[PDB]
C-alpha cells in the first residue's frame, strides 16, 4: 500500500521510468532517468526485417557524427526483444517546450507572431546547426519545423536525421533520377521539398542547397504563421507546380530579412546560396540573445 505501481526499462545499466506516451511505424515515450532525475524521450522503432535493424543503426550513427548544441543529442542506442517483439531504442534529451511549430500556432492563435528579435536569433542557431552538418558531408533533407525543437534557453535543436545523406550527389540518366526523385517523393516532406528534386533532371548535381530551400520555407512559416504551400496542400492542389513558380512586405519586418528570405527561396539552386555565406549576412545583423 506505501510501495506504489511503475514500469520501467534499463538502458546502459541504468533504470528509467515511464511516465507518459509523447506520441508518433514508431513510438515515443517520456520517461524519467532515476540515478540522475532528468528527463528523456525514449523513441522505439518496430522491426520485423534486418534492414529495420540497419536503418535505426543509421539514424544513431548521425546523431553521434556531431557534438553540437543545436544538433540534437543521442543519449543512449539499444535493440530490445521479447519473444517475436524486436525493437532498436534512442534514447533522447526531453524538450518540454517542444517544437518551433507549436511556438508558431501558440502565437498565430492569439493573433501574434514572433518578432524580428525572436526570428533573428532562431535562424541562426538553426544555420549554425546547418552549417556543422554541410562542413561533415551531409545535408539534412528534412528540415521543417516540426524537426526543430525549442531548448531551455530557447535555442533551436534539430532533429529526425533518418533522411540524412551524402550532401552532393551526381545525376547521370533517366534511371538515376527517376530512383532518386522516388527516395524524395518519400522522404522529404511535400511542402518543404526543393524544387530540383521534384522532375529531377537527367543530368545535373543535385547539393546541400536543398536545405537552403527548405530553411528559406521555415523562415516564412516564422515571419507568416505558416509554411509557403500549406494553404496549396491542404486545400488538395498541386505543390510540385506552386513550388515551381514564385513575398509581402508586411512592415514588422525590415527588408533585411525580407532579402534573406528571398535569396532562400530562389528556384535555380545556382543562384542560391551556401551557408557559409547567409551567416556571413545575418551575423551583421547583430542578432541579440533572449533575455
Ligand atoms: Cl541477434
Amino acid at each position: 500500500n506505501l510501495y506504489f505501481q511503475g514500469h520501467m526499462v534499463i538502458i546502459d545499466n541504468k533504470h528509467y521510468l515511464f511516465i507518459q506516451k509523447l506520441g508518433e511505424f514508431s513510438y515515443v515515450d517520456l520517461v524519467e532517468g532515476l540515478h540522475d532525475g532528468h528527463f528523456y524521450a525514449l523513441k522505439r522503432i518496430l522491426c520485423h526485417e534486418q534492414q529495420d535493424r540497419e536503418e535505426a543503426q543509421r539514424e544513431a550513427d548521425m546523431h553521434r557524427l556531431f557534438n553540437h548544441p543545436n544538433i540534437l543529442r543521442l543519449v543512449a542506442y539499444c535493440l530490445r526483444e521479447r519473444g517475436a517483439k524486436h525493437e532498436a531504442w534512442l534514447l533522447l534529451p526531453f524538450f518540454k517546450r517542444g517544437t518551433l511549430w507549436n511556438e508558431i500556432e501558440r502565437l498565430k492563435d492569439k493573433g501574434n507572431f514572433l518578432t524580428e528579435d525572436q526570428i533573428l536569433w532562431l535562424l541562426l542557431g538553426i544555420c549554425r546547426g546547418l552549417e556543422a552538418i554541410h562542413a561533415k558531408g551531409y545535408a539534412h533533407r528534412d528540415l521543417k519545423p516540426t524537426n526543430i525543437l525549442l531548448g531551455d534557453e530557447g535555442q533551436p535543436v534539430l532533429m529526425d536525421l533518418g533522411s540524412m545523406n551524402q550532401a552532393c550527389i551526381h545525376v547521370e540518366g533517366s534511371r538515376q533520377a527517376l530512383t532518386l526523385q522516388d527516395w524524395a517523393a518519400q522522404r522529404c516532406t511535400i511542402s518543404y521539398r526543393a524544387p530540383e528534386l521534384f522532375s529531377v533532371q537527367s543530368h545535373c548535381v543535385i547539393d546541400e542547397r536543398t536545405d537552403v530551400w527548405s530553411l528559406g520555407c521555415v523562415l516564412y512559416a516564422m515571419m507568416f504563421g505558416e509554411g509557403p504551400y500549406d494553404m496549396v496542400f491542404q486545400k488538395g492542389d498541386s505543390v510540385a507546380l506552386a513550388v515551381q513558380n514564385q513575398i509581402p512586405q508586411s512592415p514588422r519586418h525590415s527588408s533585411a530579412l525580407w532579402q534573406l528570405l528571398n535569396s532562400m527561396m530562389t528556384v535555380d539552386p545556382h543562384q542560391r546560396p551556401h551557408i557559409p555565406l547567409l551567416l556571413s549576412q545575418l551575423e551583421a545583423l547583430q542578432p541579440p540573445a533572449p533575455g
